[PDB]
């Protein structure tokens, strides 16, 4: 019965052509020839670096990685809190279909290890304070040949940072303006490779975040496009929320405010003072904001929305939380490293406590428990769902893989669901 089967509506925007690297490169190449357009504003130390600025160092890497070596058989790792320099490995990597391995920033050695053991990376990209790690770990995974420093000018103890590498490989007049990104098959060249909640590897071929580009910019499921957009963004780069939100965001065109160290007022004033529309939590910072009493010394008036993106909040929290930050509810998303970013969406302008509707490309449907039979309306079983953002797999790890999604290609979230009248799902 069809009837019980929920359906994304067709997107406002086709589903473009080409690698997830040409798509980014494309956008950000327009608003690169706009002078003064902000990428990244980091509102610790107060800089902004803009899109110019962005994609000609991005494109510098490509290239250099390109003459270094790298190609589609090959992965880094990026370990980095989150800074102005973070996307610039993962899109030069993704203009050349080496895939981008993000290893969390402050997993202990073991975890570390236990993932860059599962990623295999060739090249390295870290942080100044992340490179003890780094290098303890590179002691027992011989295939790391090169460490490259990304938050510094000039080579870094002995290592040399992303602008010494670039450097060192560019050939004599290049120009940023004139590179082509690669074109590959996007369903078969995987872009990232994310850490499960022993974390697994998630493969994600490069066709899932050219969906996620199309929810991005989708009117109803994703931010229309508007000049001076700004967000603030206090997630982890190297997850899933992080990831595929700022990597939306840059192919809009926005104004993305971060945050490494979650503080209460810069966070509040940060919002004020660059009028940040929209704004990025963790689930645990939404019961601190619930909390929080100092919201309404600020003047938040462009504060348009608040969204925990895949993580889906008690009813409670999401309430108090709006109440507090005068909105008439959460943005919310439902969605796993699994499934790329969310498919399940708060559509713009529209119940609670629903987490939100099927995406564009995708089905979602609720199981029996007992049975696996798919079950009709208001009715509460587990959620599955089915589309083109779903990783083609763990990495080595086809068993695990299996065990999650059936022979149907329905990914079995593990989560208990219903869905109403309307399509809105909830999930218990």
């Amino acid at each position: 019965d069809a009837k019980n089967i929920k359906k994304g509506p067709a997107p406002f925007y086709p589903l473009e052509d080409g690698t997830a690297g040409e798509q980014l490169h494309k956008a950000m190449k327009r608003y690169a020839l706009v002078p003064g357009t902000i990428a990244f504003t980091d509102a610790h130390i107060e800089v902004n670096i803009t899109y110019a600025e962005y994609f000609e160092m991005s494109v510098r890497l490509a290239e250099a990685m390109k003459r270094y070596g790298l190609n589609t058989n090959h992965r880094i790792v990026v370990c980095s809190e989150n800074s102005l320099q973070f996307f610039m490995p993962v899109l030069g990597a993704l203009f050349i279909g080496v895939a981008v391995a993000p290893a969390n920033d402050i997993y202990n050695e073991r975890e570390l290890l236990n993932s860059m053991n599962i990623s295999q990376p060739t090249v390295v990209f870290v942080s100044k304070k992340g490179l003890q790690k780094i290098l303890n770990v590179q002691k027992k995974l011989p295939i790391i040949q090169k460490i490259i420093i990304m938050d510094s000018k000039t080579d870094y103890q002995g290592f040399q940072s992303m602008y010494t590498f670039v450097t060192s490989h560019l050939p004599p007049g290049f120009n940023e303006y004139d590179f082509v990104p690669e074109s590959f098959d996007r369903d078969k060249t995987i872009a990232l490779i994310m850490n499960s909640s022993l974390p697994k590897g998630v493969a994600l071929p490069h066709r899932t975040a050219c969906v996620r580009f199309s929810h991005a910019r989708d009117p109803i499921f994703g931010n229309q496009i508007i000049p001076d957009t700004a967000i603030l963004s206090v997630v982890p780069f190297h997850h899933g929320f992080g990831m595929f939100t700022t990597l939306g965001y840059l192919i809009c065109g926005f104004r993305v405010v971060l945050m490494y160290r979650f503080e209460e007022e810069l966070f509040l004033r940060s919002l004020q003072d660059y009028k940040i529309q929209s704004a990025l939590l963790v689930p645990t910072l939404f019961s601190f904001f619930a909390k929080s009493t100092l919201i309404d010394k600020y003047d938040l008036s462009n504060l348009h929305e608040i969204a925990s993106g895949g993580a889906p909040l008690s009813k409670e929290v999401g309430e108090a939380v709006a109440k507090r930050f005068h909105l008439p509810g959460i943005r919310q998303g439902y969605g796993l490293t699994e499934t790329t970013s969310a498919i399940l969406i708060t559509p713009e302008g529209d119940k609670p406590g629903a987490v939100g509707k099927v995406v564009p490309f995708f089905e979602a449907k609720v199981v029996d428990l007992d049975t696996g039979k798919t079950l009709g309306v208001n009715q509460r079983g587990e959620l599955c769902v089915r589309g083109p953002m779903i990783m083609s797999g763990y990495v080595n790890n086809p068993e695990a893989t299996n065990a999650l999604i059936d022979k149907d290609g329905w990914l079995h979230s593990g989560d208990i669901a219903y869905w109403d009248e309307d399509e809105h799902f909830f999930i218990v």
